[PDB]
């Protein structure tokens, strides 16, 4: 006996189904805003003081004086002497072409004037008492030219010093003499 089999063809026609189509995935944002500024500084005109009188001008200064544990309740006025003037040139004839002799050393200076002694009132804290303080400050001042004629001068000061030895010997003055002399006195007939 024998044993056989029976088969047929074979067709492969699958339908499948792999169509993955998911939704999107992104983002989109915007931006918008506003701000404000500020700037309103002060504004004023310009100015300037000018002074140039004759003679030596008077410099008025102010400062607070203090002496001890107390202090001046108010400032003090001080007068300083300063300024500039001319050589004051004015002759009855006024000449000068190409001949001179006198010195050509012009100078300028102002002379002092009456002074003024002011009294300040110093106050102390809770514990001490106030105290007065007098201050001698110039009251006036005038500008008077003056020609000097000084000379000579001295400045600086730098010197030195050196010391050296000193040896030696005295001389040797030698000399020997001899007193000798002949003489004849043999007379005859």
């Amino acid at each position: 006996g024998w044993q056989a089999f029976k088969n047929d063809a074979t067709e492969i026609i699958p339908e499948l189904g792999e169509y993955p189509e998911p939704p999107p995935e992104l983002e989109n944002n915007k931006t918008m805003n506003r701000a404000e500024n500020g700037g309103r500084p002060p504004h004023h005109p310009f100015e300037t003081k000018d002074v140039s009188e004759y003679s030596c001008r008077e410099l008025h200064f102010t400062r607070y004086v203090t002496d001890g544990p107390c202090r001046s309740a108010k400032p003090v006025t001080e007068l300083v002497c300063s300024g500039q003037c001319g050589p004051a040139r004015l002759l009855p004839n006024a000449i000068g072409r190409g001949k001179w002799w006198r010195p050509s050393g012009p100078d300028f200076r102002c002379i002092p004037d009456r002074y003024r002694a002011q009294r300040v009132q110093l106050l102390c804290p809770g514990g001490e008492a106030p105290r007065a303080r007098k201050v001698r400050l110039v009251a006036s001042c005038k500008c008077k030219r003056l020609t000097r004629f000084h000379n000579q001068s001295e400045l600086k000061d730098f010197g030195t010093e050196a010391a050296r030895p000193q040896k030696g010997r005295k001389p040797r003055p030698r000399a020997r003499s001899a007193k000798a002399n002949q003489a004849e006195l043999e007379n005859a007939y």
